[PDB]
C-alpha cells in the first residue's frame, strides 16, 4: 500500500509467502524496508 519507490510486492509460487523485491537494486527482503 504505502511501500517505498523501487520496491515491489510479489508472492511466491511454491509456498505463498509475500515479499518485496527491488527492480533497481535487484534484491529481495522479507523485513519491511525503509527509505
Amino acid at each position: 500500500s504505502k511501500l517505498p519507490p523501487g520496491w515491489e510486492k510479489r508472492m511466491s509460487r511454491n509456498s505463498g509467502r509475500v515479499y518485496y523485491f527491488n527492480h533497481i537494486t535487484n534484491a529481495s527482503q522479507f523485513e519491511r524496508p525503509s527509505g
